[PDB]
C-alpha cells in the first residue's frame, strides 16, 4: 500500500472525498439552473478526474490545447470543445482528429480566422463545427457583445462558407478579480445576457446558433438564473484553491488538492521551517497576493489535512519552501514544533498552476491508500 | 541516401514547429557556456554547473565538453537521470531528507559518486546511523549560510559547525567539504554590490572550512556560487569550485541584475498570434502562463517585462512590446508603456510567429517536456528535459 507516509515528497495529493463533494456541488447547481455542465479539463488534464465529472452527469468537455483533445479522445471522450481562438496552422491537427471520429469543436472571434477554417474545410471535405467567442466583460478574446456587425460577418463567413455554426460562448474570467456575492451575481448576469444577446442577433439574421455556452467557476456558482443558456463551462471547482476561497466561492476546507512536503531543515533565529515543496512544486502563482488574504506560496495543513491558520509558505526557491508565521513573528523554537522529517500538506494559490508542475496526482482514498493518476504536460 | 531523404522531409524549423515551443539558440548557449568556463579557468577553480535550469542531458553534455567538473542537481530524480546518462560526479545540493537515504544509497551502490549536504546535527546523525547500518561511508558537505538567503549553518557558528562535522567524521562518514549559495544576489543590480556580495560569500564559506580544519576535521572542498556572484567575484582564494546554472541560458531577471544583455538570452518561447482587441492595442498569442510560467521576477526590478519581452521570429527584440497579461493558454501582447498601439493587427498579423524572452529561464523551461535546439542552419532538434521528482 502507498500512503501519505510512504510517498516521496513533494507530491500532488487529491483528497477524493473533497473532490467528489466539489463535483456533486457543481453538477447539482447546474441541474438546479436547467443547463448542461461541460467541465473544463485544463485544471487537471487527468482521465480519471474527468471520468468522475462525467459519472456525476457532465456532458462533454472543454480543453485548452489540442494535446488535451488527443489525450481525452484516445480515452473515449468524443464531445470536445477546444476553447482557445483557433490558429489556422493547427487546422491539419484539428482535421485529423475529426476524421478519426472526435466531435472536435473550434472557436473564433475574427472574420480572418473564420475564412481560414471555412476555406480549408471546403478543400478537405470537412464541415468544421465552429462557435463564435463573445467578449462579455473585457477580459480576453471575443467579439464585443454589442459588436453586431462583426458577429454577423463571422456568422455568415462560417454558415455561407459551408461550415457548421454551432453556437456562441463566453468566459467572464474577470470574475477572478471579484470578492462579494453581489458583484459575482451581477457579472454572471452580464455574462449570461451578453451571450444570449449574441445568439438572438445570429438567429434574427437567419443564422443557426443552437448552443449558448457561458462560464467561469465563480460565475457558475454565483448566477441567480441562466435563461437562454444551454451549458456552463467550469474547471477549477473540481479541486478549488485559495484564490477561489478569497473570491468567496469555497472555504479552505473544500480545497481537494494539496502538496505533500517534508520538513528538511530550519532557520531557528527567523522561525523558519524549510520544506521540500518550493516553487517547482507549488508553481510561481501568487494570485492571493492581490486579494484580501495573502497566503504566500500556500496555506500549511498538517498530514491529516487540518488547516493550520497563521502558518504559510512565506517564501519559495526552486526546491525549497520557507514555512513561517503569516503574522511576521519568528516562531520561537520552530524545530520543536516541526522536527526534521515531519510531513505537511500545502494548499495551492491556483490549482491548475500547481497541478501542472506534477506528472501525476496521488488520489487519496478513505482508507489512507493512494492510487497514481497521471496527467498531461506540454503541447 | 534513404535515411538522408526521409530525415530532410521530417526536419522542423521555427516555421513548422507547433507553438508554443521552448527554443534554445545554440550559438548563444555555447557563448554562455564558454564565457562561464573561461572565467572559472582564469580563477583556477572548477566549474560545477547546476543542471536544475535545463534538466537536459545534451545541455549538460555541452557544459562537460567545455571543461566542467561534475554537476550539481536539485533533486534525486536529476541525479538518477544524469547518472544513467554517464555523469558520475553529482552533488545533490538540497538539505538531505532522511527518508531519501535508501535512494541515495542505491545511486552510490550503482557507481554514482553522489555527494549529499546537511546543515543540522539531526540530519548528520540520520545519515551517519544509516551509513553505519548499511556499510556506506556517505560523502556529506556542510551547507553554510553566508548571506541570510535560505539553508545553512552560520559561517561564524563554530560550535554548530564542529558539532555537525564531528557527528559525520566520528560517525564514519566522509566529511567532504563546505558549500554556500549566495542567492540574495538576485536582489542586486550594480556591479559594486555584486562584487561585495561575491566576496562575502567566498569569505564566509572559506571561514567555515578554516574553522573545521582548525578542529582537525577534513574539509577538502570549498564550493560557492550563484550565477550573479560567479560572474562578479574578483578573487576566489580558498575556493575549489563554483556552482552556477541559470547562466547557460540567461533570462530577463539576469539582464536586469546586470550580468548579461537581452541578446545573451538563449531561451525564448516561440508563439503564434491568434487574435486581437484592436481598440485596446492587444495582440493575443498562444503563449500564456502555462508556456511562460507564472514567474514575474522582473516586476520588482528596474524594468518590468510583464510575462516576457517580445522579439520577432529572427529573435531580435521588439522594443516596447511585452506580454502585459497572461492567462493559462493566452498571452496578451501590448505596449509596456501602457499606450494602445494603433493598428495592432497590422503590427502583429494573425498567424505571425514571435519569440518571447522569459523572466526566469528555469521556471519557463520547466513548463516544457523538451526544448527545440536551434542550429545556425535554422534546423531544430528535440532535446528532452526532466519533469517532476
Ligand atoms: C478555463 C476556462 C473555463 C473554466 O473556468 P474556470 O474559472 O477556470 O473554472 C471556461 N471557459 C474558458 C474559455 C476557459 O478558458
Ligand atoms: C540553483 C543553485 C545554484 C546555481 O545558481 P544560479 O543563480 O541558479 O545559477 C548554486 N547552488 C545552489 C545550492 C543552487 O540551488
Amino acid at each position: 500500500q502507498d500512503t501519505l507516509l510512504t510517498l516521496d515528497t513533494p507530491a500532488a495529493v487529491i483528497d477524493l472525498d473533497r473532490m467528489q463533494r466539489n463535483i456533486a456541488r457543481m453538477q447539482q447547481r447546474m441541474d438546479a439552473q436547467g443547463v448542461r455542465l461541460r467541465p473544463h479539463v485544463k485544471t487537471s488534464k487527468s482521465v480519471p478526474v474527468a471520468a468522475a465529472q462525467r459519472a456525476a452527469g457532465a456532458s462533454g468537455i472543454t480543453v485548452s490545447t489540442l494535446k488535451e483533445a488527443e489525450q481525452f479522445f484516445a480515452a473515449g471522450t468524443t464531445d470536445i470543445l477546444y476553447a482557445v481562438s483557433m490558429a489556422p496552422h493547427r487546422l491539419p491537427q484539428a482535421l485529423q482528429l475529426r476524421r478519426r471520429g472526435c466531435d472536435l469543436k473550434l472557436i473564433v472571434d475574427s472574420v480572418a480566422a473564420a475564412q481560414a477554417i471555412a476555406a480549408f474545410g471546403r478543400e478537405q471535405g470537412e464541415a468544421f463545427e465552429v462557435w463564435i467567442e463573445i467578449d462579455t466583460d473585457g477580459h480576453r478574446s471575443g467579439v464585443g457583445a454589442d459588436d453586431t456587425p462583426l458577429l454577423l460577418a463571422i456568422g455568415r463567413t462560417l454558415h455561407d462558407g459551408g461550415m457548421r455554426l454551432g453556437g456562441v460562448l463566453t468566459h467572464a474570467g474577470s470574475s477572478y478579480e471579484l470578492d462579494t456575492p453581489e458583484a459575482l451575481q451581477a457579472l454572471a448576469e452580464r455574462e449570461r445576457a451578453g451571450c444570449v444577446q449574441a445568439a438572438e442577433a445570429l438567429r434574427a439574421a437567419g443564422l443557426p446558433c443552437p448552443v449558448v455556452s457561458v462560464g467561469s467557476t465563480p460565475t457558475a456558482l454565483a448566477a441567480s438564473r441562466l435563461d437562454g443558456v444551454t451549458e456552463v463551462r467550469a474547471g477549477v471547482y473540481v479541486f478549488f484553491d485559495l484564490v477561489m476561497r478569497n473570491i468567496g466561492v469555497c472555504a479552505a476546507e473544500d480545497v481537494a488538492l494539496s502538496v505533500l512536503a517534508t520538513v528538511i531543515g530550519h532557520q531557528a533565529d527567523k522561525g523558519w521551517a524549510i520544506v521540500d515543496a518550493g516553487w517547482m512544486a507549488m508553481s510561481r502563482d501568487r494570485g492571493t497576493a492581490r486579494q484580501k488574504q495573502d497566503f504566500g506560496y500556500g496555506q500549511v495543513c498538517d498530514l491529516q489535512g487540518r488547516v493550520m491558520p497563521g502558518f504559510v509558505l512565506t517564501g519559495a526557491n526552486q526546491e525549497h519552501g520557507i514555512l513561517a508565521r503569516a503574522d511576521g513573528a519568528a516562531e520561537a523554537d520552530i524545530a520543536t514544533r516541526f522536527p526534521l522529517g515531519t510531513r505537511l500538506r500545502i494548499l495551492p494559490n491556483h490549482a491548475a498552476a500547481t497541478g501542472a508542475q506534477f506528472p501525476a496526482y496521488q488520489a487519496l482514498a478513505a482508507d489512507g491508500s493512494v492510487q497514481t493518476w497521471e496527467r498531461l504536460h506540454g503541447w
